[PDB]
């Protein structure tokens, strides 16, 4: 069938609010393993990677925690190749979406041919020289992008990085807050993206068919879904660090995942940007966490129409 | 025009929470008659059927209140034929969705040629031998289904039942919680169904056109819409006994009904599973009840674009 | 590029609740000017028109404040021609949707060839002789409509009015509460309209393409978008005087505006029916006001996918 390879990643130095490290914990305690098990799958729990804080991690210009971040992605990069090595799907319940540099790295080391689906309200493609806020959780893509190589400077922590995916091989879904420089990158590189504008025009039914035919048209290669919880409307996932209104509906989040699942080409998965601490009432934490589990499971089989052996 | 035949059915022994018997009451007191009247229709209020509790109604295996349930459907079965007999549309504001065995019975006795539209978050097609919870409110379809005859055992209360509708003559809309055995029945019998997955893919616009062309393609026969309030998202109908998230929007519920109305082939209608007692605030009761009325009326003419004589 | 011409219009005598006059104020204080500026546009703030209350404004039959209303539209009519005169888009943050008679007047005086997009949960096409409630905020269209001339009586305050737009030149979007007489006008005149029923059938993607091809098919003429905040669901714009459930989603409101913007044929705009006083919590005021700004800006360039110079 499809074997799962779990990697907990309680990292938060890719952005300001630390709580995001609570993700693996909360995710796990919400009953993620048993639920996957209730389905058809050999869950391999490679545990939570221990990250040793970098004592002297002085900024690169305005970029905070570069080494702290770059190593977490390096550590994670190795691991992710080990699970893809044991012929299993890599499942990364992350902290901040900066780890994406890591996930996609180890995955590519194995399947350099993969295709990416970036579900997120943000592009996360700012470079170390375009970032305004200066947080790394919003620049992962620019490190992975081949056509962007040369645009990216030499930052402490990422000597190891080698651009793996090309502009013609990633698709964005759920975008509604792109920085002026990120938009310039989007249109100039010719990146395929479905902002909330297109989801409204085509509906999620057409959006999914187009993303997948655009990705799996020529060849049937490995798929990597980087999933940022803030891709969905804050009424479904309120406990995120950077939420925007006009997001994807509970149902829309479930359609994407069921459709990706259905192709059976998923090789890598990451569930990012959830921070229970940032939720208002205790139920908003429940609402953001449960919704998160409700999506992971759909990726691994669960369909609203039913299942059976 | 189209004459209405009202039948109140305060039954609840098809499931655990009794409040569902409040439906006819609350429905009526919400001003259902006058509103229908405000439109074009001869409302015939055949009243609320008096159900005498069955003193000794011991379970059939794990199936509770079999006789209590089977007779309510038998009583109701008769009545429903009387209204279809007086050339009127049968309108059943029910209690629990177990009465469906009854509604569809008396209706079929008259128009054995009818077609069914099961709007519900659940299939309600468990047999007396597949039911896990063991409640009858989640097995009505298996009693009505011809291809299922032979699968259904001999249970106290339903000697009278004769499978009326066939697998190729019912359509499910709003499904998102189907039991492992129910799903096996769905796919094996080749039943037409639009789970929330398809509503997301095709949108309600295409879903309605496809359900109706699939049903009314060959011939223009009678239509029976069994409507379970939990078919809609619990933010619109929170006062239900078994609600699921990811449901149908207020607007989507209204589109189905306006489209069914527009065909003018509606012969039977049932509004089930509403239980005011199960609502949190007093307004959630108002929200679930009013939404319910807002759908009934659409079935009988009211259109968001307007009306006039 | 596209120059903006602002006209504040704190008018409320077109309906009962006065607060609607707070619109220009709240709108402005919410940072509307700077935000437009953040984009590409020469904002011309022609200020808030001073309206002198009419001491003796006795009703015309059941029509309250006729002169008070008719002059506000006359005053506004002049002004709107001045901004269209300075080759700028007319932006009218109004009070009650009765001012529409005015906006569309001065605009037409300049571009008698314009096309109209009436986004609203209501048709607002009752005549002085069909109006039941008797409020003018729900009859603006009947004064502007050519085919309706002759149906409209001679009411104090509007001798100046000359029907500018024809039945084949306006489109309604977001309708869900049309009076029996308004519906009769709709169907008889052959007016193009997309009630919530059609938005559900075609989705907003098809709705926008059809409205614009129906309007801009033959010729590429000026566009006037009259925007009533109650066109959207009261969960997005709760602080309105006459809100209805089943409305347009935040996202749907944004799609319309981005699509209208994209044609680059917008010449006139009005943002009506917002009344902060009528909101429950202080945040519902924030929710209704911010949502309003989020739409204005989309009309003038802001796109969820991004922007840049
Ligand atoms: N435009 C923002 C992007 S924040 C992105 C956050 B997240 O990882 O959740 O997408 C910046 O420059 O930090
Ligand atoms: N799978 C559940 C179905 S409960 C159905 C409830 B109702 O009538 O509301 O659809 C069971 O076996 O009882
Ligand atoms: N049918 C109502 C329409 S109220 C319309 C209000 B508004 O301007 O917001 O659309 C009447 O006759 O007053
Ligand atoms: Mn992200
Ligand atoms: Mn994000
Ligand atoms: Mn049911
Ligand atoms: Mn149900
Ligand atoms: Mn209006
Ligand atoms: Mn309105």
């Amino acid at each position: 069938s499809r074997t799962i390879g779990i990697i907990g990643a309680p990292f938060s130095k890719g952005q300001p609010r630390g709580g995001v490290e609570e993700g693996p914990t909360v995710l796990r305690k919400a009953g993620l393993l048993e639920k996957l098990k209730e389905q058809e799958c050999d869950v391999k729990d490679y545990g939570d990677l221990p990250f040793a804080d970098i004592p002297n991690d002085s900024p690169f210009q305005i970029v905070k925690n570069p080494r702290s971040v770059g190593k977490a992605s390096e550590q994670l990069a190795g691991k992710v190749a080990e699970v893809k090595k044991n012929g299993r799907i890599s499942l990364v319940l992350g902290g901040d979406h900066s780890l994406a540099i890591g996930s996609i790295s180890g995955h590519a080391r194995v399947h350099p041919d993969l295709g990416v689906i970036w579900v997120d309200a943000h592009t996360d493609i700012n470079t170390p020289l375009t970032t305004t806020s200066g947080n790394l959780h919003g620049q992962p893509v620019s490190f992975l992008l081949k056509e962007l190589k040369g645009k990216i400077p030499d930052v402490p922590g990422f000597s190891w990085v080698t651009p793996c995916i090309s502009a013609k091989d990633i698709v964005y879904i759920g975008l509604r807050d792109v920085d002026p420089g990120e938009h310039y990158i989007l249109k100039t590189l010719g990146i395929k993206y479905f902002s909330m504008t297109e989801v409204d025009r085509l509906g999620i039914g057409k959006v999914m068919e187009e993303t997948l035919s655009y990705l799996l048209g020529r060849k049937k290669r490995p798929i990597h879904l980087s999933f940022d919880v803030d891709g969905l409307d804050p009424s479904f996932t309120p406990a995120t660090g950077t939420p925007v209104v006009g997001g994807l509906t509970y149902r829309q989040g479930l359609y994407i995942t069921e459709e990706i699942y259905k192709t059976g080409l998923l090789s890598g998965l990451d569930i990012m940007e959830v921070n229970p601490s940032l939720g208002k009432t205790p139920e908003e934490v429940t609402r953001t966490v449960n919704t998160a589990v409700a999506i992971t499971l759909a990726c691994f089989g669960l369909a609203r129409e039913g299942n059976h052996k």
